[PDB]
């Protein structure tokens, strides 16, 4: 068979592949050794190109490395924060929370559901040096089916999951950020059918489906 490129694959070819990401705008270290980090991002931009998302680097992902980036499939590792005034409002208090606490990663970027509040914040950096660039309200589990807490990575996506959601990212299993379901359906009949899913006002859940790269660091508390 052709090559293959995977977790543990170490080399010159895997730091070309690594600089390929990086024209990508993966914004990982090209040192050659085939980790995580590397991992993730061809996850992501085998999603992007419409292709197996598998992890591994054979010619097909090879080939699509090669092409010129074009803006709909370069990732923007840097995003300018969000123009909504709640963000400036509580731009110091969360980005003291995200610095002050361990928030584990492979892109650069970081999103908190905290399930007190029920407010959901987006951050681009590194850890204990976060920027606020998103915030807003969610609705997470009912009482009876309630929302997975814990450290996790943006797993999956897609644009939508008899009542329909969309813009969905995959948190863990069937645990997702997803839209509001749809004709809006809430009240009682609403928490049923989402379980213990995180719901968010359209333009929200697609803001993160948008901007956080497969691989971005998940905490619910």
């Amino acid at each position: 068979k052709p090559k293959v490129f995977k977790l543990g694959s170490s080399g010159s070819d895997v730091k070309s592949i690594q600089d390929k990401l990086n024209n990508y705008g993966y914004a990982i270290t090209a040192d050659g050794k085939f980790g995580p980090s590397t991992d993730w991002a061809v996850r992501d931009f085998q999603y992007k190109h419409n292709i197996a998302m598998d992890g591994s680097v054979s010619d097909q992902t090879m080939n699509l490395l090669n092409q010129t980036p074009t803006d709909a499939t370069r990732v923007n590792s840097v995003i300018q924060p969000d123009p909504n005034p709640d963000v400036q409002s509580l731009k110091a208090a969360a980005e003291n929370l995200a610095n002050s606490n361990d928030t584990p990663t492979y892109t650069k970027f970081f999103i908190i559901t905290s399930l007190k509040e029920q407010r959901v914040y987006v951050f681009n950096g590194d850890p204990h040096n976060w920027k606020l660039i998103n915030t807003f309200q969610c609705t997470s589990g009912a009482s009876d089916t309630p929302t997975i807490t814990g450290r996790f990575y943006v797993q999956g996506k897609g644009l939508a999951f008899d009542v329909i959601c969309k813009y969905y990212t995959q948190i863990q299993g069937n645990y997702l950020f997803h839209s509001i379901l749809f004709n809006v359906v809430d009240g009682t009949l609403g928490a049923s059918l989402s379980h213990g899913c995180i719901r968010l006002a359209v333009q929200n859940a697609k803001y993160i489906y948008d901007t956080l790269p497969m691989g971005t660091g998940i905490w619910i508390y």
